DNA sequence: ATTGAGGCTGGTCATGGCGCTCATAAATCTGGTATACTTACCCACATTGGGGCTGATTCTG
């Protein structure tokens, strides 16, 4: 009863949540990256590395 | 009742198979990713409790 209650989707549903997806993704990407905390802890990863 | 020897009490010198410990390594055990399209399973009794009446005392239009 419960997964009944909801409605299958079709190809363009798909299609407008993968896009929904990738901007949530892409602004979260935007955020994470507008920090510079970010860029000193690749570059202490890096060092790690080397 | 002594002093002359055997049997038996003290320790020598390694000795030798056994057991714990180190290290190697291939077999065993874990995590991970696959893109033509696949959308709702398969007997008979006795007792107590819940729900629908059934009046029977209280109030009503």
């Amino acid at each position: 009863r419960e997964m009944g209650t909801v409605e299958l989707l079709t190809r363009e549903g798909e299609i407008d949540i993968a896009k929904r997806i990738e901007d949530g993704i892409n602004q979260v990407q935007c955020s994470v990256a507008e920090y510079p905390e970010a860029i000193t802890y690749l570059l202490e990863q890096y060092d790690r590395v080397e």
